[PDB]
């Protein structure tokens, strides 16, 4: 029977006293059914594993990444070297790339939502907001608000329903800016907000901006438009030069 070593932030460590294997458990007392069906599906490296679950009080059976989180891995105003970045980024692209192709959307997606493992690979964490936007090759529109403000995409706030891929490529574009300067742009993407305001005028010569290199910032650009059928798709995403920059 495993044991609970420690609080991960509930979820705890738990370690198999036989095997020694180690695992994470998430404790959910009175969307779990959902967050577990969605689990069920998943399979891929940059994806955390789904192992399986006990309903006792909910447990959940979720690969451990003694990594920890993207989080804390970007030091303040300062980012990360830009390779690592990349890395991170590339392994991104491919957890998403996936999702997506399996009709799922994280609507999440943030720093504390990308745990790192052994190697730091990079795995997407916690679907109890992910959710079908893709059903007999059917497409739905979501209409509920989700995620965090400083990563939701504008058209979430604005508009009635939104199409979900460009909402979480939009939270990769802010993920990517967080890792390359240590900093959020902007409390929320909305005009009433100073600087999502500036970086509409194209204000570059500002922070966070000034602190990034201009090949990741032409992508930031892509990345970073209002207009969700504007926006860059991930397959573009996959051709832009500082994407396929080779990096030290
Ligand atoms: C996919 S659930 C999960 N697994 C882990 O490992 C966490 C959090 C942390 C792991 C290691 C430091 S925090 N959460």
């Amino acid at each position: 029977d495993w044991d609970l070593v420690q609080t991960l932030g509930e979820v705890q460590l738990a370690v198999n006293r036989v095997t020694e294997e180690a695992v994470a458990v998430k404790i959910v007392d009175m969307n779990i059914k959902k967050e577990i069906c969605i689990n069920k599906m998943l399979n891929h490296e940059n994806v955390v594993k789904f192992y399986g679950h006990r309903r006792e009080i909910q447990y959940l059976f979720l690969e451990y990444c003694s990594g920890g989180e993207l989080f804390d891995r970007i030091e303040p105003d300062i980012g990360m070297p830009e390779p690592d970045a990349q890395r991170f980024f590339h392994q991104l692209m491919a957890g998403v790339v996936y999702l997506h192709g399996i009709g799922i959307t994280h609507r999440d997606i943030k720093p504390e939502n990308l745990l790192l493992d052994e190697r730091d690979n990079l795995k997407i964490s916690d679907f109890g907001l992910a959710t079908v936007f893709r059903y007999n090759n059917r497409e739905r529109l979501l209409n509920k608000m989700c995620g965090t403000l400083p990563y939701v995409a504008p058209e979430l706030l604005k508009r009635r329903e939104f199409h979900a891929e460009p909402v979480d490529v939009w939270s990769c574009g802010i993920v990517l800016t967080a890792m390359l300067a240590g900093e959020l742009p902007w409390d929320q993407p909305s005009d009433s907000c100073q600087e999502y305001s500036d970086w509409k005028e194209k204000k570059t010569y500002l922070n966070p901006w000034k602190k990034i290199d201009s090949a990741p910032l032409a992508l930031l650009h892509k990345i970073l438009v209002e207009n969700p059928s504007a926006r860059i798709t991930i397959p573009d995403i996959k051709k832009d030069r500082w994407y396929n920059k080779p990096l030290k």
